[PDB]
């Protein structure tokens, strides 16, 4: 038997994966495709994402293999500039492939000790009080303590348990994919950035590869929601909309996306999870679609394995959904605004003129990069600070950075005095004394994930919240 099962190899459940195995835990990760799809569907880690890449370590391989861009326009097209005041110390945007991305957490979950059968899909399950049960299409059943689902928008764990995905059905169709056209470098830039001003849903990527990423409108509504279109309906669409079908030399794939806003309605429910697009789909606007896994993932490893070490407090995993569902809904939210400023009627237009004159100002534009990259997500951990909730920055401190300390993913105490320490929490806590002029206050509790749920400078104030997420002392 297992400690805990995870149902999908993508990078939400590998991150899962992985977040388990820093505090010795029996995971098992179940994946239904053999072969890991090629098709490059994201194409990179926000800005908070970075940031916990960089918590674990895992920093240093994303760069090897992307590049950084610090550019505007993520906000509904609205081509600006990249602020300057970004309260982090990773203020950019990685450019990774998926494939690259789901490769490296793997090849890290893996050497964490951790098993990943590929070719096992998950047909039924069900739970009693001391486990959960899984039957697989080939006969095998499997127990665990806990099963996770991070297996995609039509997720097997999410309707084997009854949770609705309550929301708004898909009224926007929109065409993709990696093909080379009959034109000049210059034939393209010059007339993607002139339609542009029209259409807002309409471009070309080249990513090296000689093909590029070009993403069109389509028309009405795909019913199949499995058929490929094919490359003359993907031509008529680009005739349609900017004149020419660029001459298609050839495919390397053709995707057809809708904008369904849809959200799990129960997170946990008891021994089973959700987690990744499982537990939220949604308009791919903004790239919020796997950081919205990856920072799920990174709210429940550390907790899961909480409660299956023992020491977790009584209420601790009923918090992943009560602090990740109302990020889901915010980020389904202004989803469906990015889709609505870019509709092409004479309303989200005027609307789309009067945001270009709100994003002129610095602040309107921190405050969505501050949103789009989720530096923003704050928690309600308790009332006090002004730091509680939020997630801590890598602070530069006297020896190195913050974000070098917290790889193990244990509870971070950074003192900036001396006379503070944890008694009996040593166990789960670790003490580290470093000076910082980044931060004002004398001391910060951190948790496994950079949120701060202590920061002041008295010892009985700190312990009182110090048990209150991290359990009573040994
Ligand atoms: C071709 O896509 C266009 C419109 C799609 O319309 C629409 C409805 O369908 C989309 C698809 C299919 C996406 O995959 C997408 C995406 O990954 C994304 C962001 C949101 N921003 C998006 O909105 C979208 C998106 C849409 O909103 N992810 C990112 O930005 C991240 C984390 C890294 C990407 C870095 C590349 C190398 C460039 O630096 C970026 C910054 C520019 O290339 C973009 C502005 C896009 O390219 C161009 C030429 O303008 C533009 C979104
Ligand atoms: C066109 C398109 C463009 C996108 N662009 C971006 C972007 O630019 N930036 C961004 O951040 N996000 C983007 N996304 C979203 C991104 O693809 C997802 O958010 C990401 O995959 C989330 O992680 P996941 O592991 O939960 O998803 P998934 O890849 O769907 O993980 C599900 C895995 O579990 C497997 N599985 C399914 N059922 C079972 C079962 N019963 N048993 C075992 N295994 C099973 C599946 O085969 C699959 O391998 C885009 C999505 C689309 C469709
Ligand atoms: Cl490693
Ligand atoms: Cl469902
Ligand atoms: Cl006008
Ligand atoms: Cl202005």
């Amino acid at each position: 038997m297992f400690d805990v099962i995870v149902v999908g190899g993508g990078p939400t459940g590998l991150m899962l994966a992985g977040e388990l195995r820093l505090h010795g835990v029996r995971v098992l990760v179940l994946e239904k495709e053999t072969e890991p799809t090629r098709q490059s569907r994201a194409q990179g880690l926000h800005v908070r994402s970075i940031e916990v890449m960089a918590q674990r370590g895992l920093l240093e391989r994303f760069l090897e293999r992307g590049h950084t861009v610090a550019v505007g326009g993520f906000f509904a097209g609205l081509a600006t500039s990249w602020p300057e005041r970004l309260d982090t110390a990773h203020s950019y945007v990685l450019a990774v492939p998926q494939v690259i991305t789901e490769q490296l957490l793997a090849e890290h979950a893996t050497a964490l000790g951790a098993e990943i059968r590929r070719g096992r899909a998950l047909v039924g399950l069900r739970q009693d009080e001391d486990g959960v049960t899984v039957d697989l299409a080939d006969g095998e059943q499997l127990r665990a303590r806990y099963v996770v689902g991070c297996d995609g928008g039509r997720s097997t764990v999410r309707k084997l348990l009854g949770v609705a995905f309550p929301g708004e059905p898909s009224r926007v169709e929109t065409l993709l994919g990696e093909m080379e056209m009959t034109a000049s470098q210059e034939e393209l830039t010059s007339v993607m950035t002139e339609v542009r001003k029209t259409q807002q849903r309409f471009g070309a990527m080249p990513l090296g590869d000689g093909v590029f990423r070009v993403v069109v409108p389509a028309e009405g509504v795909a019913e199949d929601r499995t058929a490929s279109p094919t490359l003359d309906e993907f031509k008529q669409q680009l005739r349609a909309h900017a004149g020419t079908d660029f001459g298609v030399h050839s495919p390397r794939w053709l995707s057809r996306f809708g904008d369904a806003t849809r959200q799990a309605e129960r997170y946990r429910v008891d021994r089973v999870f959700l987690a990744g697009d499982a537990a939220h789909i949604h308009p791919p606007t903004g790239g919020q679609g796997l950081n919205l896994g990856i920072q799920d993932a990174f709210n429940l490893g550390w907790k899961l394995a909480a409660e299956v070490d023992g020491w977790a407090p009584e209420g601790l995993l009923d918090t992943y959904h009560a602090e990740r569902h109302p990020v889901a809904t915010e980020v389904l939210d202004n989803t469906r605004a990015q889709i609505q400023l870019m509709s092409t009627e004479p309303g989200p237009q005027a609307v789309r003129r009067l945001m270009a004159e709100l994003v002129e100002f610095e602040n309107v534009n921190r405050y969505l990069i501050e949103k789009i990259t989720a530096i923003s997500v704050r928690y309600d951990v308790g009332e006090g600070h002004e730091l509680l909730g939020r997630r801590m920055r890598d602070l530069a401190l006297k020896h190195g950075r913050l974000y070098e300390r917290m790889h193990e993913g244990r509870g971070l105490l950074l003192d900036q005095t001396g006379r503070l320490s944890v008694a009996g929490w040593e166990d789960r806590v670790d003490h580290v004394v470093e000076v910082s002029e980044e931060l004002d206050v004398p001391a910060v509790l951190l948790r496994p994930d950079g949120h701060v749920v202590w920061a002041g400078e008295d010892q009985q104030e700190l312990l009182t919240r110090m048990p209150a997420w991290f359990g009573a002392a040994t």
